């Protein structure tokens, strides 16, 4: 079983120290990469050998296969690559000493191996060693060489294990940083200043979502994980910094499960002097370019359901499909609404729930004037938005801006929303008037501030973590989380 | 004359005033054609006295100041981006008479407004907008401190940062620094193959220790969690994934007092890197801070006033290599003696032999007079002190953990005769780590499993970025260098 072949092991490494030959306090300089060895040593033929040339490369022993006692080979991993070590006992430092190192490693160990560059008569390159150093044994049992992690609640808790054995998931994480790095290009080369704002508030937000409430000892008083840096970037904008963004961590004391986590990423981006109109044009160049440098193309497949599921493709060609959320929905209902500012009315509400009936679109028991709007939204264009499409101008029935359509736009990719953006508010009387009755059902700090002047605005927000689903063909949020939260054990 | 609540209430009811009567200025929208900062770089090569009705452009900012030169002229100080340009309300030129003076009555000084007109130099040489029409966009209900004069009291800068960016150019400027080194270390890193990772903030067991944690309770799980002081087990357990190089820009939390040099939320900068020690990350350390401060600065040279601009000022030379000591050696040259070998510092006779150099030296040290608060108290006076430029400090001896002949294998880069970041060789002895754990007053056994899959030999490297910031921006309170700091309660 697993726990008796750790207590072997452990024990072979104790007794390794006692002996004086203790594998941890060594240190070991590479002298070239696996994945530069690589490079530089694959034109070589097959039956090279190249005596001449002795360097240092290091990584983790997956496989052990013998050929008879003079001869071993070692499935050498790291970075992603793969490079086999043919220990001879001819071109060991000596037969002694070939055998003893031989009898310690086991698959898994960490080593260095010294050896010259060469190419064996199958012609898979490799490295003769001239002496091989056992760095960090692996103490527990691995998986079968072919066998691994299925379990995906094990690879979620064991991450490091889920690196060693799965290297799809090594390059999910890539994927995930390159998408990070390519935002913050993307905006810094449009004058905008990457900021940080507090993540820990005297009041928690103005917003329906339960939060983290923690207690400073010297304050003598509770501070509030945020929800989002809203509020101290248009701050920043009315102290004159136009451009303000900021990809940092949000905090909801909520459920967990396999598409929530209590901790995730966003990203702001707040632009003085631009309206939600302004924003689509530059969601349209991030969004798009951010896929073809990432993946090659614009053109990207989606699994929603797993590889053995059905396959989608996303074309994110531009220009995106743009779409009037009222006007599409006349057309895919294919009648007209009532116009758009007696949509507060009961009249109008009526006409919804008689439409929702009447195309089998039930809604909640709520049947409401926003919630049969939402669902009538979800089933009729939200579903069709395959290929990235902006939604825009929605029904107010609360912040934005306003013929009682709200100014804005989200994008939807996969059915999904992975963005929006909003045309801001600057009246500071109005705001205050928000949130006073919101308070009912507040922000002093902020009033003032928009009492100074805040320049008309646009906002821009988006979910890195879907975005990062999206594209590393992920549908839980725990593949691209590093360590996501977990229930208990 | 005027006081401030009282111009708030009549500027509220102008405001409001201007609503009853069809002109609100906030659903105004105004698109501009040109930033005042590109403004100035394309029509500053005009000459005296020119006028380009040929041209019209849009352009925007605040209002600084409102000068009247006649009942048919008035002069504006629009500012924004950190640069300045003038708008010469020439009555004649504007779209008519009537609407000239009904805007500019409207107009008070800080109100942002948008203006459309023609480029153009007075006879006087100042760059100016002629404007065909001017529209407010958001008024400043505040009155604004006179404009020569500003907001000099600190607190009021802090607990009001946009007040603070309207009047203070120099503030702008810092945190345009402060991202510049964030950025800097980001592409330096990049470079050298790193994955910028993320890791949880939020932990079920306290971590470190010395460090009174944020503690905040999970609904569902019924369950608390600890804000995370440093994501270094994470790093190294992805080390352990076979992810060599991964490096993290991230905040830290320390539930602990708030004053000009502390804030319960910081940022830290971490990378661990396999198969390197701490000698190997001393050439990284030192091009990556030199070329950090030559690049955002533009030379190696920088000046600092720790007490102020009315105070001392340092020259700080960054110029490689780096000046290299190792602690105890150094601290016997110093001293001008020799001191106990390495191997006998935990010896209570060590200890009197530290307790006589620091009374025959007056080396202040307060009880308890142990080897460690001894020898650190010594470095501090003979050693960190004289560390102006940046100096590696290096082997310092263990009694003053779970780190790795008596002296761990760590530097600490020193400016300003403080730390700026420190590097360790990592331990990655599975069977050491777990009783290290053991030091009380919890145990991660998950990250003692981790190791026992295998690390390799790697080395850590930690930095605080708000000290970084502080030093670059010559500025000697960390709430200089945070955009919003952590204030008392008012
Ligand atoms: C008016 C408003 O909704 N402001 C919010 C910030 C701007 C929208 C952006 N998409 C966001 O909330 O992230
Ligand atoms: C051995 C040790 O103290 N490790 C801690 C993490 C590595 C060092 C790094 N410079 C840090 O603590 O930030």
């Amino acid at each position: 079983d697993p726990n008796q072949y750790y207590k072997i092991r452990s024990q072979a490494i104790h007794q390794l120290k006692v002996n004086g030959e203790d594998p941890y306090p060594h240190k070991f300089h590479v002298d070239i990469s696996l994945t530069d060895f690589i490079q530089k040593y694959s034109h070589l033929q097959p039956g090279d050998h190249l005596t001449d040339i002795t360097l240092k490369v290091a990584g983790r022993i997956h496989a052990k296969r013998a050929s008879g006692g003079k001869l071993i080979f070692y499935d050498l991993r790291g970075e992603g690559v793969k490079l086999q070590v043919m220990a001879n006992s001819r071109n060991y430092k000596s037969e002694e000493e070939f055998i003893h190192i031989n009898n310690k490693l086991r698959r898994g160990d960490i080593i260095g191996v010294q050896g010259n560059p060469g190419k064996t008569k199958k012609g898979e390159l490799s490295i003769i060693p001239y002496e091989i150093t056992l760095l960090s044994p692996c103490l527990h049992m691995l998986p079968h060489l072919h066998f691994g992690l299925k379990d995906k609640e094990t690879r979620y808790r064991q991450r490091y294990l889920d690196l060693i054995l799965n290297d799809f998931v090594r390059q999910k994480f890539i994927i995930r940083s390159k998408i990070i790095t390519y935002i913050r290009s993307f905006l810094d080369e449009l004058g905008f200043l990457e900021i940080e704002t507090p993540m820990m508030n005297i009041i928690p937000g103005g917003a329906v979502a339960k939060p983290f409430i923690t207690y400073h000892n010297e304050l003598d008083m509770n501070l509030y994980m945020r929800i989002a840096p809203e509020l101290y970037h248009k701050m920043l904008v009315v102290g004159g910094i136009d451009r303000v963004y900021e990809i940092g961590r949000q905090f909801r004391n909520e459920g967990i499960d396999l598409t929530h986590n209590p901790e995730f990423t966003t990203c702001e981006f707040y632009m003085a002097y631009a309206d939600y109109h302004d924003l689509m044009e530059i969601t349209e160049k991030m969004v798009s370019g951010m896929v073809k440098h990432i993946t090659g193309s614009y053109k990207v497949t989606y699994h929603p359901d797993g590889p053995e599921g059905q396959a989608y493709d996303v074309d994110f060609t531009p220009p995106f499909r743009r779409i009037n959320m009222v006007e599409e929905l006349e057309k895919a209902l294919g009648m007209k609404l009532p116009e758009t500012n007696l949509f507060e009315t009961e009249e109008t509400r009526k006409i919804l729930d008689d439409i929702c009936v009447a195309k089998a679109v039930e809604c909640p028991p709520p049947r409401t004037t926003a919630r049969l709007l939402d669902k009538l939204v979800g089933e009729f264009l939200e579903v069709t938005c395959i290929n990235p499409t902006f939604i825009c101008d929605h029904p107010q029935i609360p912040l934005a801006k306003w013929e009682g359509l709200t100014e804005r736009f989200e994008l939807f990719v996969m059915k999904k929303e992975i963005c929006n953006a909003y045309t801001e508010l600057n009246d500071p009387m109005r705001q205050r008037q928000l949130f006073e009755e919101q308070a009912k059902a507040i922000d002093e700090n902020f009033c003032t501030a928009l009492e100074y002047g805040l320049p008309p605005t646009a906002g821009w927000g988006m979910g890195i973590d879907r975005v990062a689903m999206f594209l590393t063909d992920s549908n839980n949020i725990k593949e691209v989380l590093l360590f996501p939260a977990m229930k208990p054990e």
